C-alpha cells in the first residue's frame, strides 16, 4: 500500500484498540478506486483464529443503508413510491394513526415516534400486525426524526412486497448479487461458520439474537472486502451496470430531511464536504443518546451530492461498525470490530483517517 495510508491507518487504529480493548478489527481505505485493507486480533480469541479479509462481522445498523438502497431499486422499478401510504402494501393496518404515514416516514424515522426496538415477544406475522396497529405516535407525521429499527424495518419488509420475493430473496438478487458480494449474508450459511467472527460483550462471546425484522434493520453479516466494494459502488454508482441499481443507489443519498448539519437519506445519512466533525462526535449528531429532533423537510429531496460526508454506524451486542465516504475525493473507509464500542471514537478515528488523506 501507499506508505501515507499504511501510517495513518496504523496511527490511528493501534491506540484505538489499546483504549477501547477491541479483540479484532478490520479497516479498508478505499482511495481513487483502489482499496487497501489491513486486521488486527483475533476473530475468536478462544480458538486463537486471527482476523482476515474473510472474517465476517456483524454490520448492525449499517445493514440499513442495504435496506435504503434496496427500496430505492423498487423505486426505480416502479414497485413502490416513498410518498404511498403505509396501509397501500399493509391494508390489514387499519388504525387511524396510520392514515398519512406513508413510506418514506417509515424509511427516515419521521413516522411521529415509532420505537426503537420491535419487542422481543413478537414473533409472528399477527404479532408485528398487533404490534403496528397498538402503537401510538408520539408526533404528527414528518416533523420529528426518531432513530428506530421497527420504522426502517417496517419499510424494508414493505418495499420487497410487490416483487414477489421475501426480504432476503430481494437482497441477494437484486442488491448483493449485481454488485459480486459473495460474502455477505443476512443468514450466515454452515459452510461460512469458519469466517463468523465472535463478538464480545463483557468479555463473552456472542452473536446477534433472531427478532421480527432483523434483516431489515440490523441483520446483515459481511467482510472487509465486500464492505469496501459496498463503499466503491456508492461511492461511483454511475459505474453500475444494472440502472435500476444505480438509480436506487442514487436515491438512497438524496436528502429528504435536515436537522442541524445532517441530512437522513435511505440509510445512509449526509453531511456537506467539507465537514466539521464536531456534531458527529461531540454535539447533537454523536449517536450516544437516542435523540428526538425536529426535521426540516427538503421539498423536493436533493439529489445525491457528491461533495457530502456520506456515512452510518452500527452496532450488535458484539459488534461495533462504521463506514463513511466522500465521493467528491473518491474516499471511503470502513471500519469492522468485534466488541461493541463508544460511536464518537470510531468517527474520530474515521475522520482522523480521510482527513489526512484528503
Ligand atoms: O397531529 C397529529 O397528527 C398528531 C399529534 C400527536 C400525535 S399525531
Ligand atoms: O473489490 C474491489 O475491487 C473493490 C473494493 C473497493 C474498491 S474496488
Ligand atoms: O441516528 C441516530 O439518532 C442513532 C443511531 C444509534 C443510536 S441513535
Ligand atoms: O434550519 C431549519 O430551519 C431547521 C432545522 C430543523 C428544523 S427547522
Ligand atoms: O457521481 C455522483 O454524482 C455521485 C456519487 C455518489 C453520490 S452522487
Ligand atoms: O442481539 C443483539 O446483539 C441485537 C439485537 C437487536 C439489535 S442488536
Amino acid at each position: 500500500a501507499p506508505q501515507q495510508i499504511n501510517d495513518i491507518v496504523h496511527r490511528t487504529i493501534t491506540p484505538l484498540i489499546e483504549q477501547q480493548k477491541i479483540p479484532g478489527m478490520a479497516v479498508a481505505v478505499i482511495y481513487q478506486g483502489k482499496p487497501y485493507y489491513f486486521t488486527w486480533g483475533y476473530a475468536d480469541i478462544a480458538k486463537k483464529q486471527p482476523v482476515t479479509q474473510q472474517t465476517l462481522f456483524e454490520l448492525g445498523s449499517v445493514s440499513k443503508t442495504f435496506t435504503g438502497v434496496l427500496g430505492g431499486d423498487a423505486i426505480a422499478r416502479g414497485e413502490i413510491k416513498l410518498s404511498d401510504p403505509t396501509t397501500k402494501y399493509w391494508p390489514e393496518l387499519t388504525a387511524k394513526q396510520w392514515n398519512g404515514i406513508t413510506l418514506l416516514h417509515l424509511a427516515t424515522y419521521t413516522a411521529g415516534g415509532l420505537p426503537l426496538q420491535v419487542p422481543d415477544e413478537v414473533k409472528s406475522s399477527s404479532d408485528l400486525l398487533r404490534f403496528y396497529q397498538n402503537w401510538q405516535p408520539a408526533w404528527a407525521p414528518g416533523t420529528q426524526r426518531l432513530y428506530a429499527n421497527s420504522s426502517i424495518g417496517l419499510f424494508g419488509a414493505l418495499a420487497v412486497k410487490p416483487s414477489g420475493l421475501s426480504f432476503e430473496q430481494a437482497m441477494q438478487t437484486r442488491v448483493f448479487q449485481p454488485l459480486k458480494l459473495n460474502h455477505t449474508w443476512i443468514n450466515v450459511p454452515p459452510a461460512e461458520e469458519k469466517n463468523y467472527a465472535w463478538g464480545y460483550r463483557e468479555g463473552k462471546a456472542v452473536h446477534v439474537s433472531p427478532g421480527a425484522l432483523d434483516a431489515e434493520a440490523y441483520g446483515v453479516k459481511s467482510t472487509i472486502e465486500d464492505m469496501a466494494r459496498w463503499v466503491q459502488s456508492n461511492l461511483k454508482p454511475l459505474d453500475i451496470n444494472e440502472k435500476t441499481l444505480q438509480q436506487g443507489i442514487q436515491l438512497a443519498q438524496s436528502r429528504y430531511w435536515q436537522t442541524g448539519d445532517m441530512y437522513q437519506g435511505l440509510g445512509w445519512e449526509m453531511l456537506d464536504w467539507p465537514v466539521n466533525p464536531d456534531s458527529i462526535i461531540n454535539g447533537s449528531d454523536n449517536k450516544i443518546a437516542l435523540a428526538a429532533r425536529p426535521v426540516k423537510a427538503i421539498t423536493p429531496p436533493t439529489p445525491a451530492v457528491r461533495a457530502s460526508w456520506v456515512h452510518k454506524t452500527g452496532a450488535t451486542g458484539g459488534f461495533g461498525s462504521y463506514v463513511a465516504f466522500i465521493p467528491e475525493k473518491e474516499l471511503g473507509i470502513v471500519m469492522l470490530a468485534n466488541k461493541n464500542y463508544p460511536n464518537p471514537a470510531r468517527v474520530d478515528a474515521a475522520w482522523q483517517i480521510l482527513n489526512a488523506l484528503q
